[PDB]
């Protein structure tokens, strides 16, 4: 297929994410490479390098085609590309699981492999449920979050997405209904976290857990928190007898500055979620860690088991890439290559804060956000941030980016120039 | 690590599928490798090539290490691992939508992938809901199903599972109540499809959609059904206003002797599930498809835009091998390679059919069933699988095997033996 035909296929046959068919403003660009942090995109029928200033999303830490993670895949591929995970184990799964138990928070002791983020969150609320259902309490089923969360598309995964503003708003109805605190402040204020035990306390009986993105809302509007609000939620939940959930399928792997975003708090969740960053944007893998006590009640109970199991479930491909980039993450002073980029991300979008249509600039770890004071037009800063040899996508009033940590100080500056521009044209 | 660690990481950190952790009981089995229709797995310490008779559940139809799918694979590696599908598009992702737009039922249009069979029933049921609110009908918000079903283990997903129950009861009161009709029975009886039509046209108002597994129900017992009855229910769907899913995610790719189960009853579904079998097992990716009506109501609607989207929708690695996985079944003769197969089944499992313990033995296109009178005690069926040389996995009252479509008679010969042996052990 050329480029051309990509487009007619795409056209006539392909839904994208978060999209209508046939009447989208804009039409999708034919990517035709991709090698460390940068794209092969086709414009006007021509190819153009632009640097992936999303990381695909938030998964290509190490960027693309890391000869690491090549390797890995292919020697796995040459041994074993899949097996059934019922009555079997393997070398990747066993590889994986030992990693992800030593580098997440303390006691976080057992690991269920799934295929994708809204699954995994869905596993985290079912081994909450079966937990309080193990200790006979069954009436403790409902969750709890604050505003301007999101944790994925399946229906329980939508039911804690935030109620009115959050993109699934429309759903409301046929969706389990759970308990909201309000938005969660940028700086610490004793009083937020007293007004979210007082309505905890409300409801302790009836809920299963608190489910939150530690430290950084993503799609919910990329807003930063105060990390003692997690101290602060840890402490509820252990008073109240509240599980604690994290969803760190955005936040985990280096990418706020920490290895995970709980760890700015030195917190333990009881359950935690992660994703994307894992395969290191090669493969589609998630997993949900919880703690021994939490997997031995659900174990003991009535149900003798977890009631869930994937296809897929732990495949050794996708399990050997994920080994390869969390052992190269490992491997390297990752700490000081994110406080680097977290400086040049701070240096480079600084001119910003002067501009008309700008209301907030914001860093935390290699993340970097240009708050806009109106919603911004992607048939404006599509073709802006490409002439600037950019792939920027924004949504909402943001233009944001969280560039692979392998983007040299050249790379940054271009990034957050284009960013500047973009919101230079906003207003 | 050696397979002695690989057993003391998994029992201290590895949840494995509806199991336990401390309490197995029963260590899993440390798998090396595989190749071909073969697994190497540990057995006392010692490394042993065993037949994958159950295709690693529905998924290597290919079997493993194809030449074919390895090198689609890596071929796409060398050029690009997988970008965002979110203002993107690629070659895989529009040669593998052409594809399956090509080969299933007509009428089915536009595809949207994700990573999971579970996520393509809730992206399935979701594109259901929206419909009809597109259509200004809110209220039409339930499903409906039969029993004996299996549709994934997300929370809608568990919601239209069969509730009595592949894993009900401990859920039922926390899952969203949806309209259940009877097991569908393997004869055809136009009795059953008229009691069906009656339970559906008192929810009608509040009925988004039918979902079922077309000709085969996989999880939920390896239940076999006239095809007959599809086109029961597509007449039905269509006379009351209700969209027919069909979740084709074991049955898809010729596995029921057809290229999708729904082509034995010659119907088109509004909605198709697709997964498996649709990467020739090497990675997880699924499809939901529709109708042209289906994607346009939905567009059309004030709510416009389908809200979803998985990180890795369409991602350029998993739809590679899926291109290669479905190009090399439609190069050959992948019609008289299912009837071989399912000859083979028949032929071995004869056998079992006069044995105490048995009540039915079953055979459609390559899938093969013995249904006994009692639960299969895996302490004595394992032992005695291995010693033949096969890898199965029964479970409840069935053994049961869905081989690689590239297994040799001889290999069928293997299978089966190693069933027969199983089922006589139950009764003795
Ligand atoms: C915290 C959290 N939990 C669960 C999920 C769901 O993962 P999947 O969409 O099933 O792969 C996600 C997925 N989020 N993906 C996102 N993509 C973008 C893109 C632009 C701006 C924000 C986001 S969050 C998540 O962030
Ligand atoms: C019809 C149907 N729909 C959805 C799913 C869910 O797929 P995922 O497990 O989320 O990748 C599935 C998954 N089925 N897994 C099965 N494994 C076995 C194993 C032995 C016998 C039957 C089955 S079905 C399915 O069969």
């Amino acid at each position: 297929l050329t480029p051309e035909q990509i487009i007619a296929v795409d056209g006539a046959h392909l839904w994208h994410p978060y999209s209508s068919i046939g009447r989208e403003a804009v039409s999708p660009v034919v990517a035709v490479a991709a090698h460390g942090a940068w794209l092969t995109l086709i414009r006007d029928g021509q190819p153009i390098e632009v640097l992936d200033a999303m990381s695909s999303w938030w998964t290509a830490i190490h960027g693309h085609g890391h000869p690491a993670l090549d390797q890995a895949l292919t020697t796995q591929l040459r041994v074993m590309n899949h097996v059934m995970f019922g009555g079997l184990t393997h070398e990747p799964a066993a590889r994986l699981a030992k990693l992800l138990v030593d580098i997440t928070p303390a006691g976080l002791d057992t690991v269920f492999f799934s295929d994708s983020g809204s699954v995994s969150v869905e596993v985290a609320a079912k081994m909450a449920l079966q937990y309080w259902r193990g200790r006979g309490l069954p009436g403790k089923r409902r969750l709890m979050t604050w505003r301007g969360g999101y944790h994925g598309d399946t229906f329980l995964a939508m039911s804690i997405c935030d109620p009115h503003g959050g993109m699934h708003s429309l759903w409301t109805d046929v969706l389990a209904a759970q308990v909201f605190a309000p938005q969660v402040p940028r700086d610490y204020d004793p009083a937020y976290s007293a007004a979210f035990e007082a309505q905890l306390a409300q409801h302790a009986g009836e809920l299963a857990a608190v489910v939150v993105e530690p430290v950084v809302q993503g799609a919910g509007g990329m807003r930063f928190h105060d990390p003692r609000y997690l101290h602060d939620l840890r402490d509820i939940c252990r008073r109240y007898e509240v599980l604690l959930i994290f969803d760190e399928i955005a936040t985990g792997f280096g990418r706020t500055g920490a290895l995970f975003a709980a760890d700015h708090a030195g917190v333990s969740p009881d359950i935690m979620c992660v994703g994307k960053a894992l395969t290191g944007g090669y493969l589609s893998l998630a997993a949900t860690l919880c703690t021994a006590d939490v997997a031995h009640t659900i174990s003991a109970g009535a149900a003798g088991a977890l009631m869930h199991g994937p296809t897929f479930m732990a495949n050794p491909l996708a399990c050997a890439v994920s080994v390869a980039s969390v052992e190269l993450l490992l491997g390297q002073d990752w700490r000081t290559r994110i406080t680097e980029l977290a400086a040049g991300l701070t240096a480079g979008l600084d001119t910003a804060r002067a501009l008309p249509a700008v209301t907030d600039v914001r860093v935390c770890g290699a993340i970097g956000v240009i708050e806009c004071d109106r919603p911004v037009d992607l048939a404006v800063a599509t073709p802006a941030a490409l002439d600037r040899g950019v792939w920027l996508r924004p949504f909402r009033n943001l233009v944001y980016a969280m560039p692979p940590y392998i983007c040299t100080p050249a790379e940054i500056t271009q990034i957050t120039s284009a960013m500047v521009e973009v919101a230079r044209l906003v207003g």
